[PDB]
């Protein structure tokens, strides 16, 4: 409350490490599906079943613009990612099983890095 503070956690490197981890998952070879914003235009449903499309190149752009006023608002970016991937997608098709794999991968670095 009013003067009365909790020790501060040391946010300096979240930036950088935030970056290491989209890199990491920039270059996973299941990545492909999540590397660009899926074309509204060509994909029929896309558009009005999903209401916040997001993917790597669009959280890049975020994070290299300071668009993410912490640590958490880049986890749920991450995370809107999969949970859109599990709605529009089979668990057993190909981009089905990439989006969970990507989300495995990201919750162990995420734990890792900052817990
Ligand atoms: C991330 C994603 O769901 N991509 C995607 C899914 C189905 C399709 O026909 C074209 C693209």
């Amino acid at each position: 409350s009013m003067s009365v503070k909790k020790p501060k956690r040391d946010d300096s490197k979240d930036l950088a490490l935030c970056s290491m981890i989209l890199t990491e998952m920039e270059t996973h070879e299941d990545a492909w599906p999540f590397l660009l914003p899926v074309n509204l235009k060509l994909v029929p449903g896309y558009k009005k079943v999903i209401k916040k499309p997001m993917d790597f190149s669009t959280i890049r752009e975020k994070l290299s613009s300071g668009q993410y006023p912490n640590l958490e608002t880049f986890a749920l970016d991450v995370r809107l990612v999969f949970d859109n991937c599990e709605t529009f997608n089979e668990d057993d098709s190909d981009i089905g099983r990439a989006g969970h794999n990507m989300r495995k991968y990201f919750e162990k670095k995420w734990t890792d890095t900052f817990k």
